[PDB]
């Protein structure tokens, strides 16, 4: 099952790996937060530059963190409040918690490298983020049973892919003039792109998530709605993800000619792209968190 | 159990951009020979070899890395099943490797391991010229002795003592045969006086002796699990009658000293000329690679993992 998670196009790594995932371990120590977030993160972006690199690798901890941390929406909805505070630039005051102060360091690192258009944009996917994730614990404690059509539309925003996305921009150093960030081709090969790394993510976390009684997986939620088997409901979930990379790859020609320097930067976007479905499979196959 | 904060060098390492496409090309030589018996998909073999060699060309790091493969699929024979405790099958199967190393061909029902051998033979033989093939073949000669005599260890259930052990381990894990391929990945000669020198000579000890112990210090858990006792720790803990805390610590302090030694002794190679002495510096900025690659992969290796 595992080997059908395949791509026409290849992934790199940074040269930098094991010196960023070193100072992501630092880092989560540094701010009181096996794990290996910095080889995701060196695999996402292989072409930046150690400074920016580390960031997106702080940044990935702090999600992985984030999840972990939250094994009650009354309690969950004060924390993100005061996290969109810190994303939006309140000070990190006394009583925060350890993930505030170190999401106020990561909007602070992050303020010296992008202008206040990235920051609200980077702010406005954190925040879908989080209500998506509000959506789902709802979901979780009133035992509510989302159809593959919901669960896929909230899987885009609950996985956080689009609030990384945004460092693309950073990693390759590039500016989109509004027009062509928003330019429905770009808008969905952006989607594919979240849509099979969230599908890649599922298949190979069905068993962690079904251990701790989460059905908040294509796997489960197609196994629900069509009453089949495991291996049928795996097998439906591949299909989606294998047609998800055919619809990648035919509208990645689709992308109008805007200009030479426009088009030049569009395609070092979806470059980026490619690197983080390559690096989302590369990694999660070797990672401890899925074995 | 986390031995991170003990096993610190004052150089990094750095990956090829390619590893994760050279593990998978490796995963393929692997399955063409048929070296994959029973989780193909974690050995990442390839992403030590990319450490190993990080600014190596595709073709020449492939090859490393399917040398490196071979070295672990033969080891695991060894160290894990009965071969490593019959002298006679082990001399039997090492006089066809040690044919095939001189250029002979595969027969028919040669095993697995002999044909993938020839195959990175011919590779090697394509990228080096005669002088090279002889010296490696030498290093991986000495490699087969030395498990010969870990296998009459074996079989007599004798342990050897510290400075015996270390003597034999320089060459039971062909760390030599693998720094022959640095001069492959940097394109760099090196004339006879310089790669004999005393001073070059003893940082490839200390290199080897390096990789050698942090492996022994990451890999005991796994060895004593099947009896094995070729390994600093377990060695230490025999000739001072220690507890395994003790004997780690002790493993430790040398793995340390070890490191202080190659730093320092860097600073003492001779200046013969321009050209050899640039030649010398890739060299050993080499084995630093080789030396961050075997700790940074074996810190999230699966094969060191409980
Ligand atoms: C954790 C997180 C939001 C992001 C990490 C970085 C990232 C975008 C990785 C891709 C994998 C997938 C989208 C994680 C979603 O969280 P999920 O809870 O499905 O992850 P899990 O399967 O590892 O528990
Ligand atoms: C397998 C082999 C001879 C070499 C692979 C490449 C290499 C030079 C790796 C460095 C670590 C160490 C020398 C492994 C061999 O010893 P050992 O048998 O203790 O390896 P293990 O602890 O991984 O089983
Ligand atoms: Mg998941
Ligand atoms: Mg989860
Ligand atoms: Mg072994
Ligand atoms: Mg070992």
């Amino acid at each position: 099952y595992r080997a059908r998670l395949v791509y026409p196009f290849s992934g790199a790594i940074s040269p930098h790996a094991d010196i960023v995932d070193q100072a992501t371990l630092a880092w989560a120590a540094m701010f009181g937060l096996r794990l290996q977030y910095g080889l995701l993160a060196a695999r996402a972006y292989p072409r930046a530059d150690r400074e920016m690199l580390q960031i997106a690798a702080d940044w990935i901890a702090w999600l992985f963190f984030m999840d972990d941390q939250c094994d009650d929406l009354q309690r969950m909805i004060a924390l993100h409040e005061r996290f969109l505070a810190i994303l939006d630039g309140a000070t990190p005051e006394a009583h925060d918690c350890a993930l505030t102060y170190a999401l106020a360091d990561l909007r602070r690192r992050l303020a010296l490298r992008a202008p206040d258009n990235w920051l609200r944009r980077f702010s406005e996917h954190v925040r879908l983020y989080f209500t998506a994730n509000r959506w789902e614990t709802v979901n979780r404690q009133r035992g509510a049973t989302p159809n593959v059509a919901t669960y896929c539309a909230a899987r885009l925003f609950s996985g956080a892919v689009y609030a990384c996305f945004d460092l693309i921009e950073l990693a390759e150093q590039i500016e989109l003039p509004f027009y062509a960030r928003h330019h429905s081709i770009v808008q969905q090969l952006e989607q594919a792109a979240n849509n099979i790394i969230c599908w890649c993510n599922d298949v190979l976390s069905y068993p962690k998530e079904m251990q701790h009684g989460d059905r908040h997986n294509l796997v489960l939620v197609i196994q629900g709605e069509h009453q089949c088997s495991l291996p049928e409901a795996i097998d439906r979930a591949l299909d989606l993800h294998a047609r998800e990379v055919a619809t990648f790859v035919r509208k990645r020609t689709c992308v109008p000619y805007f200009d030479a320097a426009v088009n030049t930067a569009l395609e070092k976007y979806v470059t980026g792209l490619q690197f983080w479905i390559c690096a989302n499979r590369d990694w999660s196959l070797t990672a401890t968190r899925y074995a």
